[PDB]
């Protein structure tokens, strides 16, 4: 990409941010392509940034007793901070001073104020330059000031991201997803334009300091009867902005909850909609969502009077501080508007700019004393050899995964183990499930310190989880995991892990970009590409825990004999299995049994023991009933003012002093007052908060039901972080930010309409006089628009990286610190911030430059306004200056109109993003016998894509017990996935003579019981995961849970049928989660049942369990099996073999081995024996 042309610019250029007109100009004809995004400032780029700030806060923590993270921050970026203070507080002081000036002009139009016409020639050469002057001094700070920010934010979260990669082990069952996804969603976008505003704490004492002794001069002493209102209003103000954070505060702990719950049902759609829980969990999120909202409520009437605190100033202000003078002595109207002239200034300085700053402040100490609390928890320490004689020794060890439990010395997950291994041997490690052989190898790794006891082994090892985890990329990104590509060795691996054949399937041979968590691979391909990682990296230690899992009999003989005792027999190797031929192999052998070491040995001697805006109101009917009733209402205020002022020019000593020829302040006062005379009061201001929110709640909720019913291949598309950013920022977005925007933007409309509509019915030249200036307005912002939108979308699509890196990180945080690739995912992760901070500090700066130039078109016509005004005035009644002059005070608020009105277009992204997911394509007693004809089938997944399956057809008679099996990748997932109809199919699929089409899709899926491969579990209690309807009492779930043998697991828990899951049900072993899926198959009692690997790990003790269930309660319905071990098929009857895309059924097993003479060759003696008598 091109350099920033920031780099080399012209300092005059630079002042005017004339340096982004190219993009303007070429995003107004056509599209801005991908050509056209510059690179980010030098002075920008992360690692810069990152490296500043840890090597300021790694000082803070080595030298004070108490390290604060706002002290690190005090001492490089403060310099800056302060030298753009002065010159925005110079911007301020030029504006307070502006009525010394303007009010001295206007006063020259009458004939009888001689003293300030003959001096009216030089003060319009001032005020001409002071308004230049302004211009150049407080959009240059306001950018500088946003410039800091974004620094700031992306050096805190880098060091956010270092603190991840090194959270200890204990710790992270407490912070969830969801936690680090509302921490960076909230500041965002919030604390970089946070910085323009926290100058307003020190500028507005000032301010409000200069404008009361100037106001002095005016009114001598009653000045302080208006000030004392504005102090009144000011602690009432501070008091509503401390009220708001208490209901803001209450709601971060529930909208956390949903952002963990959202995310895990949609990574695991599948088996959601496999189970038909659309509605369980529609119910689910929307009582979280119900507590939210109302929270939401409750703080947005607090900050409705906060915002709405100005607009019913405007009157009393005025008022209150005349009345006193006025009553002693007659008031002229040439002071009353010069006090309304300088109250418009002291109200905005007191009640919109400094507790917005203080506010500002609140926040962004908040956060900062947030993350300064995340930066100091508990840290994964490392204290290890890195030179010893490689022999792998430990003694003595113990460990509890509770904290306090070993702070006391409640079974303890391992207790008194020993072994030693020199320089190669096999240890196989077996024994019961969750008797503990994943804990050992954590302990081993130092994931797991324990309590007492050695282990010491080299520094360099690798590690194979039970549970395998893909990182976006190819499979080759998968494989070689941040190292150099070595031809040779890269070949032999996969030779070794006969990934060959299934790899030569895919359309690139090698290149097929995974989706995070590798949805697109079967479960056994992501099996082998974690084992060739593990298998690739060189080290002294290898850690294989259990990588035959999924695979069948004959790879997993193959791999076992090729890969592990063949191509590295001369490296350590720790191995977890359960099939009696590895232990064969093993020079050592350990057995382990809820926690003891029941025997350790060598074998031997074991065996001798735009349409949007439209869409967005008429989605409620509430929202266009309330507009009306704003609109009614501001008619007949209208109305009101326009006759009051009729009969006050018709009507004729009295207190106030007017003359004939000084009537004309009349409307220049009532200019200055009508932001009050039409401020929308609470029966109008609430009503329109309130249903701005119910629209948010309407627009989630119909958003998350149409991505549940969304199919399958538009769901394999989306990226997890792209979900994760439209939840998480563009909902807090229509909660926070849209609802308060759009009544300002509402409130100036109806101010700047109204005060232009009276005053053009009574002196039908103004509203010409201003036509020149609001077509001017409206060109420049079409013009702006269609290159802001463009650029607002794409900073808006650039956050989602930084949530996929976040979460894939997170997820495979335990291979990560074992393989010791930190660095490499850290600067992974702030090419993710460059890529981000490009859009938004393009989209920055082109903000300013409309910003100066919407700015700039009002300051050339006010000058131009003035000159012919002064030149006008002949000998007396200058009418030509008080229309002119007049036509221009009211643009003053119209820029603030049009301003606010770009924030709102700004914000409406949110709203049309979220519609984009609302039009998304939806895919849309009778099984007495469970008796099912296939006839044509045909499977792919994309549509024109391969074709997995074709022409599939066989039968099954009701009754009958059939089982499904095939080599790894072959089909068996997609054939029981087009049961159920989540891929494309062709062709019918009958079951007791009903079709298809003749049924609804949902009524289809309800009559079969699924067990996915992937095991499915959300967070929260074990009889809302066994049941989310509710529909079983607690009497049946026990008696469940006795016959899948659930009971001794989970009564170990303090929470009986109450404990709250955390990360997905981390705290169950692997096969205790394949019998809580069990369970949960048994309970919804169905005619015809899908079980995809069921006995996916467990041991052939735990598979009588398996086979004692199916056999008893699973009585007469059809059973569709699909199993990897041979044990399990002597149960079933028929038998589908799948090999290439095609299907063939046999009647005995016999036959289906005598067939394949390879396939029975390696079959373990035990079963071997058992098929063949
Ligand atoms: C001079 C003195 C009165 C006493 O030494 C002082 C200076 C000072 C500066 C900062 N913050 C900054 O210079 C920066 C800044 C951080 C966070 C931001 C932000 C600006 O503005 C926001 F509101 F957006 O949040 C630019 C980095 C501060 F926080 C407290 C400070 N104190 C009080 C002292 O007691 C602190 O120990
Ligand atoms: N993170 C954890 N926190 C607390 N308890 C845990 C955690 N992980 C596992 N446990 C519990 O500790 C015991 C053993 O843990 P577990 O990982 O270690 O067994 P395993 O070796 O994976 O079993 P399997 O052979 O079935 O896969 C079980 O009772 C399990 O529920
Ligand atoms: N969503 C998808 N899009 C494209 N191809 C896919 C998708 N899901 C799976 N595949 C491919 O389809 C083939 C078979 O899928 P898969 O269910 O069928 O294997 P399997 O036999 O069920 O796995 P295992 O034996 O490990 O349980 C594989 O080549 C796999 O990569
Ligand atoms: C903190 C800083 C900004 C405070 C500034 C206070 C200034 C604006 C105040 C302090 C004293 C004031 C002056 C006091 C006395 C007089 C004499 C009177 O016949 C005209 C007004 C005039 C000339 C005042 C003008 C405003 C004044 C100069
Ligand atoms: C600058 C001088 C002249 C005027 C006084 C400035 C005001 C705005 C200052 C003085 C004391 C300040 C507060 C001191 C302590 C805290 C607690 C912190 O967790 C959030 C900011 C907050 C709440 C500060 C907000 C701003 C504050 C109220
Ligand atoms: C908070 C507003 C207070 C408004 C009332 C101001 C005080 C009363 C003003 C009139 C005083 C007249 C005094 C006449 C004295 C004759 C010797
Ligand atoms: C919104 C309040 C309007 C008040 C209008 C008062 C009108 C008084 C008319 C007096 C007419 C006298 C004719 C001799
Ligand atoms: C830097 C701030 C200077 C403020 C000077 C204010 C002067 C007000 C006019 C006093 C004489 C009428
Ligand atoms: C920056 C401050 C500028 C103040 C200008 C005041 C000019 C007053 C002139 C009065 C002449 C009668
Ligand atoms: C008698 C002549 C009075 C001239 C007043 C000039 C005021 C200049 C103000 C400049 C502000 C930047
Ligand atoms: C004089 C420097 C600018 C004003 C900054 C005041 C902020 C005080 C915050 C105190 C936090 C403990
Ligand atoms: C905070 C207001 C100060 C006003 C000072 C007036 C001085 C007049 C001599
Ligand atoms: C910008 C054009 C203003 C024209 C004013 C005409 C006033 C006639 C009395
Ligand atoms: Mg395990
Ligand atoms: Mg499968």
């Amino acid at each position: 990409m091109q350099r920033s042309p920031l780099e080399k610019a012209s300092v005059v250029s630079k002042l005017f941010f004339s340096w982004t007109r190219p993009i303007l100009r070429k995003g107004y004809r056509q599209r801005l392509e991908l050509s056209d995004i510059y690179q980010i400032p030098s002075v920008d780029s992360a690692d810069n940034l990152s490296e500043k700030l840890e090597r300021e806060w790694d000082r803070e923590l080595a030298s004070k007793k108490n390290p604060k993270l706002i002290n690190a921050l005090r001492r490089c970026f403060f310099w800056r901070f302060m030298f753009y203070g002065i010159f925005l507080y110079l911007g301020e002081v030029t504006k307070a001073v502006q009525p010394l000036l303007l009010g001295r002009i206007i006063a020259s139009y009458d004939p009888d104020n001689k003293e300030e016409r003959s001096i009216a020639i030089y003060l319009g050469i001032g005020l001409c330059l002071l308004f230049i002057v302004r211009t150049l001094l407080l959009h240059p700070a306001i950018f500088g000031l946003h410039h800091i920010g974004m620094q700031m934010r992306i050096a805190m979260f880098s060091l956010i991201y270092k603190k991840t990669l090194k959270l200890s082990s204990r710790v992270l069952d407490k912070i969830s997803i969801g936690q680090l996804v509302s921490l960076l969603s909230n500041n965002l976008n919030k604390f970089d334009e946070g910085l323009a505003l926290a100058h307003f704490v020190w500028i507005a004492p000032l301010q409000v300091a200069l404008l009361m002794g100037l106001i002095w001069e005016l009114l001598q002493a009653s000045a302080f009867c208006g000030l004392g209102f504005l102090i009144v209003l000011a602690l009432f103000q501070a008091g509503l902005g401390r009220m708001m954070m208490k209901y803001r505060d209450q709601r971060a702990g529930k909208i956390s909850e949903r952002l963990v719950i959202t995310s895990e049902m949609i990574e695991n759609i599948q088996s959601v909609k496999a189970y038909c829980w659309e509605e369980a969990m529609e119910k689910m999120i929307e009582n979280l969502r119900q507590t939210e909202l109302k929270l939401t409520r409750k703080a947005a009437y607090v900050r409705y009077f906060n915002s709405s605190a100005f607009f019913f100033s405007g009157f009393f202000v005025v008022f209150l501080s005349v009345l006193p003078y006025a009553l002693i002595k007659g008031i002229i109207l040439r002071k009353i508007f010069t006090t309304i002239s300088f109250c418009i200034v002291l109200r905005m300085a007191v009640t919109r700019q400094f507790p917005w700053a203080v506010q500002t402040w609140y926040d962004s100490l908040g956060a900062i004393n947030k993350i300064q609390d995340f930066l100091q928890k508990q840290e994964y320490k490392t204290l290890e050899y890195n030179l010893t004689t490689t022999e792998v020794v430990m003694e003595n060890v113990t460990a509890f995964w509770e904290e306090g439990f070993g702070e006391l010395f409640g079974t303890p997950v391992l207790k008194d183990i020993n072994f030693k291994i020199e320089r190669g041997q096999l240890l196989a490690v077996a024994g019961s499930t969750g008797a503990g052989k994943t804990s050992l190898l954590m302990v081993i790794m130092g994931e797991l310190e324990p309590s007492e006891g050695k282990i010491k082994h080299s520094g360099r090892i690798s590690f194979c989880s039970q549970f395998s985890w893909i990182m976006p990329g190819t499979i080759k990104e998968n494989i070689i995991f941040g190292v150099s590509y070595d031809e040779y060795r890269y070949r032999s691996v996969i030779k070794a892990c006969q990934l060959e054949e299934d790899i030569s399937k895919f359309a690139e041979k090698d290149n097929i970009v995974l989706g995070e968590g590798g949805i697109t691979l079967s479960g056994g391909q992501r099996a082998r590409i974690s084992l060739a990682r593990a298998v690739y990296k060189d080290a002294d230690l290898y850690l294989l825990d259990s990588p035959f899992g999924y695979l069948d009999v004959l790879t997993e003989k193959e791999i076992f004999e090729s890969c592990v005792c063949k191509l590295m027999a001369n490296k350590t190797r720790i191995l977890v299995t359960s099939k009696m031929e590895h232990l064969k192999k093993a020079d050592k052998i350990l057995i382990l049994h809820e926690g003891s070491s029941y025997f350790y040995g060598t074998f031997s001697e074991l065996q001798n023991l735009w349409n949007t805006y439209l869409r967005y109101i008429t989605v409620h009917k509430s929202l266009i009933f309330v507009l009306i009733w704003c609109l009614v209402i501001f008619l007949a205020e209208v109305a009101a003012s326009l006759v009051v002022l009729w009969l006050l020019g018709n009507t004729p000593s009295y207190a106030v002093i007017i003359t004939s020829t000084s009537s004309y302040y009349v409307f220049y006062i009532y200019v200055g007052v009508a932001d009050t005379l039409l401020a929308m009061g609470f029966f109008r201001g609430l009503p329109l908060v309130h249903t701005l929110i119910t629209v948010s709640k309407i627009l989630h909720h119909k958003m998350l039901h149409s991505v549940l019913q969304a199919p399958m291949s538009t769901l394999n598309t989306l990226k997890a972080g792209g979900i994760l950013n439209r939840f998480s920022k563009d909902i807090a977005i229509l909660d926070d930010l849209l609802p308060l925007t759009i009544f300002d933007f509402i409130q100036l409309l109806l101010i700047v309409i109204g005060a232009i509509a009276v005053v053009a019915v009574l002196q039908p030249y103004i509203f010409v006089a201003t036509v020149p200036v609001i077509v001017a307005f409206i060109m420049l912002r079409a013009y702006f628009l269609q290159t802001s939108q463009q650029l607002k979308q794409l900073e808006s699509e650039g956050r989602s990286p930084i949530f996929t890196h976040l979460v894939t990180s997170l997820k495979g945080l335990w291979t990560l610190r074992a393989f010791g690739r930190q660095p490499y995912f850290e600067t992974l992760f702030h090419k993710a911030l460059n890529l981000h901070t490009a859009n938004w500090f393009l989209y920055l700066s082109t903000l300013r430059w409309f910003q100066m130039r919407i700015e700039m078109i009002f300051v050339i016509f006010f000058i131009a306004v003035t000159f012919i005004s002064i030149l006008t005035t002949g000998e007396g009644e200058g009418r030509v200056g008080i229309i002119l002059t007049l036509a221009m005070n009211i643009m003053s608020t119209l820029q603030w109109a049009v301003n606010s009105s770009i924030d709102v277009d700004s914000l409406m992204r949110s709203v049309s993003r979220v519609f984009k997911f609302i039009d998304m394509p939806t895919e849309g007693i009778w099984p007495s016998g469970g008796q099912m004809t296939v006839k044509d089938l045909t499977a792919k997944y994309t549509e024109g894509g391969n074709a997995i399956l074709e022409n599939i057809s066989f039968s099954i008679s009701p009754g009958q017990r059939v089982g499904l099996l095939g080599r790894t990748g072959s089909g068996k997932s997609t054939l029981l996935s087009a049961f159920l109809r989540l891929l494309n199919t062709e062709g019918e699929i009958q079951i007791d003579g009903v079709s298809w089409d003749s049924i609804t899709l949902q009524q289809w899926r309800k009559a079969f019981g699924v067990i996915p491969q992937k095991v499915f579990i959300f967070s929260g209690t074990f009889r809302k995961n066994l049941d989310p309807y509710e529909q079983w009492s607690d009497q049946e779930i026990w008696k469940v849970a006795d016959e899948v043998g659930l009971r001794s697991v989970i009564e170990q828990f303090p929470g009986k049928l109450d404990f709250v899951l955390v990360d997905g049900g981390c705290v169950l072993s692997h096969g205790h989660k394949q019998l809580m899926c069990l369970a949960r198959s048994v309970l919804s009692k169905a005619k015809i049942l899908l079980l995809d690997q069921p006995s996916a790990h467990l041991d052939p003790v735990t598979y009588q369990i398996i086979r004692r269930t199916l056999k008893q309660a699973f009585a007469d319905c059809t059973v569709i099996l699909c199993e990897h071990r041979i044990e399990a098929m002597l149960e079933c009857q028929q038998f589908l073999v799948i090999e290439e895309n095609k299907v063939r059924q046999y009647d005995s097993i016999q036959k289906l081995l005598n067939e394949r003479s390879l396939f029975r060759q390696a079959i373990s003696p035990s079963d071997r024996v058992k098929l063949f008598p």
